[PDB]
């Protein structure tokens, strides 16, 4: 009644980008100012900062560059204060950061790995992969995944594969022929397939 804070929307963007951030407040006594703790971004040399405008509100978020591998989760908090040196709660901002090749919001293939990067040419030896799929860093489950291969020679065990709960779907690559294989995984709201390392199949 006082003086409060809510912060409605969390943030999701790509990495180094400036993302404007969403303060409702109401404060009888008049908004002074708002105190931030962004140390999490700070540890990957993201910041809050103040957009430069008039308002005491108006704050974004300068996104660190994306840790391959890492969490890219970043929760930072904001408290307001009123002209008396009331304060609000200290509410939760969480901000996610994406890579260059991800899209906000949509649920993509966000990586796309083999468990070795050289098998026999014998037509025999599995190369499986991992496709993981992701919306704003969360995993999907139950998501259709479609496999190609994009260059070489080489036989896929299947052409489509369904996520489980962790996100991730599967495949084997087989190959008689010596040489590099480039295999690709797609999902139905991504533009375009994200492309595997290539591996390569050795005669010997
Ligand atoms: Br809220
Ligand atoms: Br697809
Ligand atoms: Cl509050
Ligand atoms: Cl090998
Ligand atoms: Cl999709
Ligand atoms: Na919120």
């Amino acid at each position: 009644d006082i003086l409060s804070l809510n912060i409605p929307h969390d943030i999701n963007g790509t990495e180094r980008s400036t993302q404007k951030i969403q303060l409702i407040v109401k404060s009888k006594y008049g908004l002074d100012r708002i105190v931030w703790d962004d140390s999490a971004l700070r540890s990957q040399g993201g910041q809050i900062q103040h957009s430069g405008s008039q308002s005491a509100q108006d704050y974004q978020a300068i996104l660190p560059a994306y840790v391959q591998g890492g969490s890219n989760v970043y929760k930072v908090t904001a408290r307001a204060y009123d002209r008396n040196g009331n304060s609000s709660n200290n509410v939760l901002l969480t901000i996610t950061v994406l890579s260059n090749g991800q899209v906000v919001d949509q649920v993509g293939v966000t990586d796309f790995t083999a468990d070795k990067t050289s098998a026999k040419a014998d037509g025999t030896e599995a190369i499986t992969y991992t496709a993981t799929v992701k919306k704003n860093g969360v995993a999907q489950a139950n998501v259709p995944v479609s496999f190609n291969i994009v260059s070489g020679t080489a036989v896929l065990s299947a052409n489509s594969a369904n996520t489980n709960g962790s996100g991730k779907a599967t495949v084997t690559l087989k190959s008689d022929k010596p040489g590099q294989v480039v295999v690709s995984a797609k999902t139905a709201e991504m533009t375009s397939a994200l492309n595997a390392n290539a591996v390569i199949f050795v005669d010997q």
